[PDB]
Formats: structure tokens, C-alpha cells, sequence
């Protein structure tokens, strides 16, 4: 009928797992906290989704890959939520929440009110049919987002092995999924309009390895055009796409990845907004009191570069779950709580390849270590410098020791006398804070 929680979560991802974790952790009553999901899963960790769930042999699969396990903590099962006596209401999609009234309502009819709000509702994919793009709705043209998105790419590349997949972006998305088609035997082109593959964070040097790495593998590359146009089939099925300079590629799949959108529509003109997410103080709280956003809906202040920003961080979505509880207990009991202080931080894995970056990739990049993708085992970096201080750091193939250190630079923001000593010296700089 309606059901009343103290505390309501919703969505149930990675923010929303996090979250309940620190709710226990805090000492959350049984009855008080609800987390309410569209999925038909327990909260659990997304980045494996374009990573292990697509592998040729023995894929990752649930219940393996539940919080926390992705940054090594506990699993939270199923059981766990019930153990503890927060309701995980799973299968149940909010299409309506009224901040006034503190009422949200399912697709099917059931209410439910809340005291304290945690908005996590992530982000859902950009489209090519958003813009009209000719045979978009193709089948067997698939976009990953969610567990369930995974399932259905993953039974595509097993009715295609041996055939051709053309995947549309250059970003984390498309990189992964690149690589994870040729690990299942598939003829690779990857295709996007940007001039170098990771766009917003890689420098031209540093895509240049992975490109040539990419190319070795045999995973085609093609730069500066975009697809606007798709022929299909009898049973309407994606057989080629087609580029914007006239060429056109076979594909038995598609994948697309070009971005993506914070799902603020539910508090549209109830919440003030600021760069295409819900403008939070450093506690996660939104304009309405009681209501806090995070993980990649939450425009929060980024202390460190005293600027305010939106980011989609597996580690940010883990972390600013944690503080929005912390302020949301805080509160309860007058204990001050310390304001959120996040380092930027991504990583991605992509074949047999690591790497990690930290803080800004503002002012000027420079390489050290060894760019050469016909290593064995590669391992370069990269240091951003801005004002004679280096702000950003990148590392592939480090061991887990050094990816410590280049944190460690991000945070600690490094003077820097010598640009020789540092480009023989890369990882040797770093000690020397
Ligand atoms: C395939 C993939 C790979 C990734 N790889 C990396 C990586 O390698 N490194 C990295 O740092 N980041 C990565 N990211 C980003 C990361 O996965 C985080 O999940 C994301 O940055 C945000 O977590 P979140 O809790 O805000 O949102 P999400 O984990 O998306 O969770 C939001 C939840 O809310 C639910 N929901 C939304 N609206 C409603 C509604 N109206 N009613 C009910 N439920 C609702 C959603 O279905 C979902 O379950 C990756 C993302 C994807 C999709």
C-alpha cells in the first residue's frame, strides 16, 4: 500500500551499495533504511560489467562481483540487507518523487515516504536514435549500462563469434569493449570523431601507445568521423555501418558508447542543478534539506582545486556515498563531519594492459619511462605540470607499489626544479617529496 523508511536510497548501484555499507556501519537500525532499485539485483560493482562479465571462458557473474568486493571489502548478498533489516526492494522503478510531500511513487502504483533522501541514481546512455541516426534501432546495435544490457551483449557475441563487430566510441567504453570483442575472436573496428581515443584525459603521446597497442592486436582504428548511418536486414538485424566520409564497414554487432546523462529527471526544478548534475555541498546535501545526490548526478565542491564539478568515478561514487552518510549521521548525533576532499582518480584495463591516473590533467604532460608497445611488459607515465607544480599523474603497467606514489604526487603537488631529471627519473621523482 505505503510504506514509510526513515532513510530512503534510491537506486541501488554501486552509491547506493556503498551507502547502505556505511548505514550498518553506523549503526542503522533494522526497519529504518530502504534502498530501492529498478534492477532485479543486489547492489554490485558496475566496472566488471565491460571488463570480466565478457569473457571467453568462465565470465564473471553474480553473485561474485556484488559490493563491496571491487574495492576489497565484504560481499553484500542479498541476505546481508535482510540480515541487517534494510529493505532491498528490488524490481521497483520511481516515476515520481515530490520532495514537499517527501513521496515517491513506483511504476506500479506503490508510494513510499521518507524522512532522509539519498538520491543515487547514476546515468543512463546517450543513443544514436537521440539524434535520428538512420538504422539505429537495428538489432544487435547495443549500448551497456546495467547487468541486464551485459547479459544481452554477451549472448550476441555468442551467436557472432568469428564475425565482424564495429564498436562506435573512444572512450573507457569503447576501449574495453574493444578489447573484450577481440578476446572472443571477433574482427574489431573501432570507430570515433575525436582525434586520439580518451579525449578528456589522455594526451596525444599517451593514446599513440595504446592506439599502436590496440592496432598490433589487431583491433583497426578509425579517427574523425562518426556513424550516420546503419543497413539492417530481412529480420532487421545490423549488417553495416556507415561513415560519415562516405566508407562503410561490415558488422554483425555494434556497440556504442558516446557518453552519457546524469538521471536528475525526477527532481527537475525541485533541486537547484549546476552543470548537468545536482549541486551538493561538501556533505552531499542538495538545496532541500534532508535531501542529499551522489555518485555521477552529484555537482559537488572539489576542494583541492577549489572549483565545483561533476565526475563519473567508480571511486567517487564509493567515496561520496560513505560522506553523504557520515553528514547525514552527523547531523543526528551535532558531530562536526569533515568536508568531502576528493583526488580525482581512473583506471582502466583493457587486454593485458593496466593503468591508473590521479588529480588534474591541466597545463603540460610529459612522458617518462617506456612508450614502446612491442614491450613484453610495457610501463610508462605521465606527469602533468602547471605553475611549476606537477597536478596530474598517469601510469601504465605499474605495479601496485608505484601507483601509491603517483597519489601521493597528485595530492601532495610537487614542485618541479629539473625537467631532465624528471623524464629520465619518473617513478624516482615521486620519492623525492
Ligand atoms: C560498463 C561500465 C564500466 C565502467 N568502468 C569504470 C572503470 O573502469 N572505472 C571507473 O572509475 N568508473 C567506471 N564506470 C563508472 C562507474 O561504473 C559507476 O557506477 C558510476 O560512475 C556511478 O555509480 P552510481 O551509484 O552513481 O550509479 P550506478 O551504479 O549507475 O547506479 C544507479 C542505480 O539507480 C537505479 N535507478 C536509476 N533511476 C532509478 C529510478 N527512477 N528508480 C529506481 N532505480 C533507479 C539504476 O538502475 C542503478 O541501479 C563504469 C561504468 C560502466 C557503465
Amino acid at each position: 500500500t505505503e510504506k514509510h523508511f526513515k532513510y530512503v536510497v534510491l537506486g541501488g548501484g554501486v552509491a547506493g551499495g556503498y551507502a547502505a555499507r556505511e548505514f550498518a556501519k553506523q549503526g542503522v537500525q533494522p526497519g529504518e533504511l530502504a534502498i530501492i532499485s529498478r534492477e532485479a539485483v543486489a547492489p554490485y560493482e558496475r566496472p566488471a560489467l565491460s571488463k570480466a562479465y565478457l569473457f571467453p571462458q568462465n565470465p564473471a557473474r553474480l553473485p561474485g562481483f556484488h559490493v563491496c568486493v571491487g574495492s576489497g571489502g565484504e560481499r553484500l548478498l542479498p541476505e546481508w540487507y535482510s540480515e541487517k533489516g534494510i529493505e532491498l526492494i528490488l524490481n521497483t522503478e520511481i516515476v515520481k518523487a515530490d520532495l514537499a510531500s517527501k513521496t515517491l511513487t513506483s511504476a506500479a502504483g506503490a508510494t513510499f515516504t521518507y524522512e532522509i533522501l539519498l538520491i543515487a541514481t547514476g546515468s543512463s546512455v546517450i543513443k544514436l536514435s537521440d539524434f535520428g541516426t538512420q538504422g539505429a534501432d537495428s538489432n544487435n546495435i547495443l549500448y551497456l549500462r546495467e547487468v541486464d544490457d551485459a547479459d544481452k551483449l554477451y549472448a550476441a557475441i555468442q551467436a557472432k563469434k568469428g564475425g565482424k563487430a564495429v564498436v562506435v566510441g573512444g572512450g573507457y567504453i569503447g576501449l574495453e569493449l574493444s578489447a573484450v570483442l577481440k578476446m572472443n575472436n571477433l574482427d574489431v573496428t573501432m570507430v570515433f570523431p575525436e582525434p586520439w581515443c580518451m579525449p578528456r584525459l589522455f594526451t596525444a603521446e599517451i593514446a599513440a601507445f595504446y592506439e599502436s597497442y590496440y592496432t598490433n592486436k589487431g583491433v583497426k582504428i578509425v579517427k574523425g568521423t562518426v556513424a550516420v548511418g546503419f543497413d539492417a536486414d530481412a529480420n532487421g538485424d545490423v549488417t553495416a555501418v556507415k561513415l560519415k566520409d562516405g566508407s562503410v564497414l561490415e558488422a554483425d554487432i555494434v556497440v556504442v558508447g558516446v557518453g552519457g546523462r546524469p538521471l536528475t529527471t525526477l527532481f527537475k526544478g525541485q533541486v537547484a542543478e549546476e552543470k548537468g548534475g545536482i549541486k551538493t555541498d561538501a556533505s552531499f546535501e542538495t538545496s532541500v534539506p534532508g535531501v542529499y545526490a551522489v555518485g555521477d548526478v552529484a555537482t559537488f565542491p572539489m576542494k583541492i582545486y577549489n572549483d565545483v564539478r561533476r565526475v563519473e568515478h567508480v571511486d567517487h561514487s564509493r567515496k561520496s556515498a560513505e560522506q553523504a552518510v557520515k553528514a547525514i549521521k552527523g547531523k543526528e548525533s551535532g558531530e562536526a563531519v569533515p568536508e568531502y576532499d576528493y583526488l580525482p582518480y581512473f583506471y582502466s584495463r583493457s587486454f593485458d594492459l593496466s593503468w591508473q591516473f590521479y588529480g588534474d590533467n591541466v597545463g603540460e604532460a610529459v612522458l617518462f619511462g617506456d612508450s614502446d608497445p612491442a614491450s613484453a611488459k610495457p610501463k610508462f607515465g605521465s606527469y602533468w605540470i602547471k605553475d611549476g607544480k606537477v597536478v596530474g599523474a598517469f601510469l601504465e603497467g605499474g605495479s601496485g607499489d608505484e601507483n601509491g606514489l603517483i597519489a601521493k604526487v597528485a595530492r601532495a603537488q610537487p614542485p618541479v626544479s629539473s625537467i631532465e631529471e624528471l623524464k629520465q627519473d619518473g617513478l624516482l621523482f615521486a620519492s623525492k617529496i
